[PDB]
């Protein structure tokens, strides 16, 4: 049939739940994570309440097709989710205690401008628009929301996953929408981070300031031309590892930086030697013997500044 | 059953709508985009228009398979959209009003000449054809068509979402067909391009200009032909970000014209040593001198002309 | 029900028709492309005959459950074409007028030995079981074979869209089946080619004939094998590009060609250091200076060769 | 119907048993694998019991639809489990023999820290959710616990195929759900891992080892930071056999470790040309003599001293 | 309804057929390939006997649902195969003749030791469980089996499509079970295999020869490393087209014994170095020139025994 007449004039409350039971296929590149839970609905017919000493035990049980049922879906997901109904009971008061297994593919926005050490709030909207016959709102029953201990998202740690229980009610295409904003909070865990990026990375362009003590213009552009390709080569191999962002990210920044660095180390290589040449050694020695201070402490002072505007 | 029939001898009119909902998957290669969207629609059929006195209630609720529904399609998807009839409304008049949530892979050419300061238009056609009892024509209600604040696609700034009203009414194997076009209007917001790709290419570029104050030949050699191994490497590293296109893009024109410079500085590095070795050292000397303006003015020049030939 | 029956011993005709809506995901490598386009049917089955009068309808709508429709299937298809019957229209002779909008993903051989100057012939093979009780022929209506303005893919120049009307008429496990050959006649249009491949790829062959300019063997085989790396790089670069082929290509003829000449030049350098360290150095001079000639001109003449024997 | 009803008070019992016919697809990225099973399900329903005598046959067979069978659902599964009823067959008590072929895709967690002499334990975690009628709990049948010898995983030496007799009973949304763990246990074969990664990465390291035999800086400069571009370009190589992991593992730990005793090669190369150019070249010599054993020594030192931490 | 019965005791035989129409996506990594073909069945069911002057024709049609058809499975697909029954004929004495078109992703395992001379037996296999009502019994109607002339896969040869005619009957899960093997005979084709990987590979390993007519230890170090950087650099190039196997390859042994090749190489360059170095120019000397036949020769042979050990 269609759906449940008021008592008054009130809109129906639809008591909303999600429990999660597996989490995977967080994809950073498409701002997208499977999800596989429970979806829990409950709300009042009069329409179903019945007498418990006349029917014989307590609580009814009842096919989708048999009763309505409110039509739940989600914002953020690319496809409908595959859903299967695990069990509906009414209560004697008329209480319809819905149940249904889901699994889907949800679109959350993500932010890497602080990579590896960024933290992502993953949202699940659920939405009902209400019926020419009467207003719809959902509402959020926590002893129905929560997540299996083993849910897991290899590379972050879960934090929490929890609902904000006042619904976003508002009009769309003339009729009145009820939206409910899950949260699924989580924290990146990138340990080897250190040894697979940074220090692999850091060796190489220490590398390149041996030039400092050397005075051989041949062997010194041979250092620092060839850890440049080796740098370009590190990344190539760790670009899997790496966000691909419109934006600038804290790991994006450092990078560019070392980039930096490889050319003004030319700049200084190009210099002594012009000077050397230039019949001038004492100056080609000072800047040289500067180098060997100046570099280290400008990058050390520049990823300093760098970390404190990313965090 | 089948068609309302007409008043006179006027064709259907079909009022449609799109409320995009969520906007993901932009498939730069494929010429692609995935669409979670409201199709609304709305046409007059007498023969469910109802007396609201005798009734009681003033608009009624209908299954799809209760009543007819005009056969709409788009033109440019993948597969068939995946559909769910969110509400089926009838006013006393006859006048239906359909509602569905819908999601879809839409096919629109892309134009990437101007990457990454490139605009697109996306296309959704819709269409309907006509039937033997009478034809069918879509219009548009602006109302019905809009978009979610939320809707994004990282890397762009989703500009705007409308309809050209005037419908595409032509014949087609012996029929009507009614097509509306539904355009998303997007243009790159590629900040981190400059120190993702142009600048660490520049200075690649600007380390084998430094062979313009060298007279090693060796030292010139490995500066040029390292250089360019490092420019090759690091296009391999960039590859990912710059589209796969048959014809030639902006940033494809300056990554050619850079492949250039690296061949002319090559002739120059071996001319300086030719002339050198040839007893000739004041005019390899000269030219050398020379080079040290020439390449970066004329490379500034070059890309002038790039930048007014695109724009 | 079952087939129609024949008025003497004849087969029963369906005439077909493929109007191409659009074409999408051409893959070189799996030899396959994707189709949306509208498949048109007509039989005659006088089972079905009505008159316009008693009816009171000059034309009958049916469902595909409530008659009976051949069972045409694609030869060359993946899995089964996705379809959507779009309307089944009766005559009062019994003319049965069939028409499904569907999606396949189509298996056409592709032969790419003059790859990127490439043209392809797509085939969409129509077939028909006969049945015990009548045979049944395939036709083309073409009227009913178009394409639609608008049809691309990508790097490619769509030339036609035709069928070969007469069909492949052939026995097959006891019994006849009709086929019809449909043509997707395609050029590749690479206009970025040249600038993208070739030109890059010729400029660092040509800096490693600057070794023929040089008599420093260090300088030489720094020359020769750092080019032939950059080459290599190159190709990486270009690997997506180049199609994955277990016969020999033109463009890929090139390429081998291209890592031939690396080799000879190396003999070169290699030769000509050995003849001055011998105390011979009017010989390796010699070398050296036809080698300036030699190169180019084998070169150019081993290309015009290729393209003669590819062409 | 709905479910059997109880003789006392006690739960029902489903007796399971899942026997792998096929295993493939290991993603080690993903964290999942296909499987391709067949599930049996035995239960007893007084309801169906018979007297053979009276009803002349020994064993009845049901569809589906006929009979209540228990809603048995898998957790760590991403979709629900594409199944095929094979048979449902009854004995005179009342005891339901079901049986159905399915594929699916497990989500199990990996460990690769021990990779590539890792062993994988991979679950399939079999559930069942209490009505309100009576309690269900889930049993083992180890007759029908099995794999086809057939079964394989390339790479992987397949062990065992069993299950954990005793089930999970434990509460969840106010209802009693009873889980069953099935374990597949593999453990790796990749013999080939040595002629593919290890020795030729060592070959490389053992390149760089022979600037401990030369005085010429440019020629040690060459070696060490050349065979530092050959060991990146082939980890980019075997970079596919290497799995994305966030936590550091043992190849893991090798590799960096390699990246350690290159920037050490390095620093050795730079000090003894400093303590040359410096006139104490009695100092650069007794180093470079003890660096020809230390490195191998220390080497082969922090391998022994890695293997014991990560066995 | 349910089995046929039999006429004594025995068990029921279904004829089978499998008719190649189409193979496709053969995927050395997956061990899998994809097959669109008819399948055909064939057993005797009294029941539907007929006299064919009374009923009114010679064979008649049934639909699927209508009659009892044998549960037909395949052992080694990842899912259930994609399948549209073409027709089902009912001859006189009850003779079924069962036809289905299906589309499946077939998992069979291959070897690649003999890459890229190597041969395959791609594997279908056929199965049926027994009833309680009745034993099933599976057999090869070899004028049923056959394979379309147009039938391919690029990079192979299409041998023979055959059936091992005697059924591989045996117990499973306590029933009879008959499986058959259907075979497809393959080996490949791969031409442009020396073109495109032996030759350009032996080219560069040949380059590395060339330091055995040089003195110059800076000159020799570049040959020997910058050449093991662009074989790996090639080996990156040419990873796509060889097999990702935990054994060992043929091809695979040639690129391992190419890395011990380059070490050799290098040993000799530091050998020659230090004797040169060390005040015995005669030993540098003698070994260089004996390493220029020495290293061809070795390689030559050890060439040979590979080939031996593996053909």
């Amino acid at each position: 049939v269609s759906p449940p007449p008021p008592i008054a004039d009130e809109p129906l409350t639809v008591n909303t739940g999600i429990y999660l039971i597996e989490s995977y296929s967080l994809d950073d590149c498409a701002e997208t994570f499977k999800v596989n839970a429970f979806l829990s609905l409950s709300w009042k017919d009069r329409r179903l309440a019945f007498d418990p000493v006349r029917s014989g035990v307590r609580v009814k049980t009842y096919e989708p097709e048999a009763i309505w049922i409110p039509e739940i879906r989600f914002v953020n997901v690319e496809n409908a989710r595959d859903a299967d109904v695990v069990d509906i009971s009414v209560s004697p008061d008329g209480t319809v205690q819905y149940l249904e297994r889901f699994s889907a593919r949800v679109l959350s926005p993500l932010d890497f401008r602080r990579y590896p050490f960024d933290s992502q709030t993953l949202h699940i909207y659920l939405i009902v628009r209400s019926v020419d016959t009467r207003n719809i709102v959902l509402a959020v029953d926590l002893e129905k929301v929560g997540k299996n201990d083993d849910v897991f998202l290899t590379g972050w740690d879960i934090e929490s996953f929890t609902a904000v229980v006042k619904p976003a009610n508002f009009a769309l295409e003339d009729r009145l929408e009820s939206k409910l904003d899950y949260q699924l909070r989580i924290s990146r865990q990138y340990f080897s981070y250190i040894p697979n990026i940074i220090l692999p990375m850091l060796f190489i362009l220490f590398i390149s300031w041996t030039a400092f003590w050397s005075t051989s213009y041949e062997a010194n552009v041979t250092l620092v031309v060839s850890t440049l390709i080796a740098h370009i080569a590190f990344n190539i191999l760790v670009e899997t590892c790496l966000p691909k962002t419109p934006y600038m990210t804290y790991t994006g920044a450092i990078i560019f930086m070392i980039y930096l660095f490889y050319f003004v180390a030319v700049i200084e290589v190009t210099v002594q030697h012009y000077l050397k040449v230039e019949s001038q050694p004492a100056r080609a020695a000072s800047i040289t013997r500067a180098s060997r201070i100046a570099f280290p402490v400008v990058f050390l002072l520049a990823n300093i500044i760098l970390a404190f505007l990313f965090f």
